[PDB]
């Protein structure tokens, strides 16, 4: 019944200096999970139940950078398990979509592309879906 | 020479339901530290060197809440070791100030008051200053 809201946090300075997004990103969600990508790809996940609505938004640690989610691609999108769409006002946009598991329960990989002050960088988070 | 930029992340829904800010806040900074207050007061800290400039800003996980830093009080302010001031445009404000340790090095406690959609709630982070 409750939405799962996900905040991606980017260390933008470091992302741009290295061109490595994964090592410079964190996830915090309303499940009270927090993952650092610096500690591994395995940490960049969200837990959710079939039928739940998911909401993503992205922010930078520094006030001087601007960051947006440009696009989602990959497995979760290919198989139509969750197709987020862009919403909100210019300024704080966010992306939302419902999880349509096939009453299966599984892992769904996806590719999120972010624009970090106009630099497009991709990373590979995943969903863990239970029934 | 580099600024230390600090992002406070609030689970606003949960903060307001409990009236407990500490258990529902995270810190991530450009030192690549991440602390959850849910795991204890001891985690809500920032490392810095004497003479360094510190920058704080606050965001909510959800796009539906608005959150601001209202005020800093307590030890760090009393002793004039770091007096942040408010800056930026309406929308993304932030607070900044330089650390003037007495070439001592120490812990400085402070009280940050945040407005969570108009609800004023306080918590007790701290600085760890080295020379």
């Amino acid at each position: 019944m409750k939405k799962v809201e996900i905040l991606m946090v980017v260390d933008a300075a470091a992302a741009l200096a290295s061109r490595d997004l994964q090592s410079n990103i964190y996830l915090i969600d309303t499940n009270k999970y927090m993952g650092s990508g610096n500690e591994g790809q395995a940490e960049l996940k969200t837990a959710c139940k079939d039928g739940q609505l998911l909401c993503w938004r992205v922010v930078a640690i520094s006030p001087d950078n601007e960051v947006d989610i440009v696009e989602f691609n990959g497995q979760m999108i290919n198989d139509r398990v969750c197709i987020p769409t862009k919403q909100g006002l210019s300024g704080d946009e966010f992306w939302e979509g419902r999880v349509e598991a096939q009453g299966q329960a599984s892992t769904q990989q996806y590719n999120a592309t972010l624009s970090i002050d106009g630099s497009r960088l991709t990373f590979d988070p995943f969903l863990v879906i239970s029934l």
